């Protein structure tokens, strides 16, 4: 099927570029688990032209595993190889030869996002309005390249968001992104695996996935941020969603976010995908915010 085809491929595609050897590399702890898989912190000697170790992340099959992890887990190594940008998590190389296919990723010391802003409070750590638009703007300006790149995430949220030395977004978790390049669209006949609180209503009722879409998830991923990772839709079964969201129901404004940027989160979850910014409007009603805060 599908799959035998893309790992008997994989197995024989000699890939000097990206494969490294499984002895200069030491897992350690396990820095969380994805429903594709885990991520464990660990140590590369001699990566990629460095001398010495590089401290990295490591993701990998959970025990048990399906065809659908293993089909996600092969997917991110594909896109991750063609993605280059300061706020997209950055690939370094995979160990497949004589073990579990490994992919060797950049380690952000923060964590999640979502993890980062529940320690906070804004003024654990001390966060400003300044920089909860900041680190929106951050993903915004990955997300439009991207977008450019005819890719659509699938799965933006506050919990695959990651945060970097100079706390740097990164945009991580690209097992369930999917190429857009011929249609703009991307369609699934089976029931998807993203959490249906963080999905578009055209996505939920209908199954279709755009940059649009990706858009609608932003709105909720702002929401996260604004919260100091709140828990969407609070209360509410998730499949009450279909009809709250038919009936034209949104999150209402919460604490401590401005008119504006409740405005810019209502935009995101028009019923109309076309009615929705794009990532470039995005960026600059972010940046906007941000000067007139001064
Ligand atoms: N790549 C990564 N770096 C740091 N913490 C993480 N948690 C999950 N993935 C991570």
């Amino acid at each position: 099927g599908p799959l035998s085809l893309s790992v008997d491929a994989f197995k024989i595609l000699e890939d000097p570029k990206w494969e490294f050897p499984r002895k200069n590399l030491v897992l350690g702890k396990t820095l969380g688990e994805g429903e594709f898989g885990k991520v464990v912190k660990a140590t590369a000697f001699h990566l990629k032209g460095r001398a010495g170790y590089t401290t990295v992340a490591v993701k990998m099959l959970k025990e048990n595993a399906s065809p659908s992890e293993l089909r996600d887990l092969l997917s991110e190594f594909n896109v991750l190889k063609q993605v280059n940008h300061p706020h997209v998590i950055k690939l370094y190389g995979a160990c497949s030869q004589d073990g579990p296919l490994l992919l060797i990723v950049e380690y952000a010391k923060y964590g999640s996002l979502r993890g980062f802003l529940r320690e906070s409070r804004k003024v654990e750590r001390a966060l400003t309005m300044g920089d909860l638009i900041s680190f929106a703007w951050q993903i915004s300006q990955g997300m439009q390249y991207l977008a450019e790149m005819k890719l659509v995430h699938r799965d933006l949220a506050a919990r695959n968001i990651l945060v970097a030395e100079g706390r740097k977004m990164k945009i991580s978790d690209f097992g369930l992104s999917r190429d857009v390049y011929e249609e703009d669209s991307y369609v699934k006949r089976s029931q998807g695996r993203i959490p249906v609180k963080w999905m578009a209503i055209e996505s939920l009722f209908d199954h279709i996935y755009t940059t649009q879409s990706d858009v609608w998830s932003f709105g909720v991923l702002l929401w996260e941020i604004v919260t100091l990772g709140g828990n969407p839709y609070p209360g509410i079964p998730p499949e009450r969603l279909f009809n709250l969201l038919k009936t034209g129901h949104r999150m209402e404004r919460p604490d401590n976010c401005s008119e504006e940027m409740y405005r810019l989160m209502l935009q995101c979850w028009k019923q109309e995908p076309d009615k929705r910014p794009v990532f470039a409007d995005i960026s600059k009603d972010l940046e906007k915010m941000m000067v007139k805060r001064r």
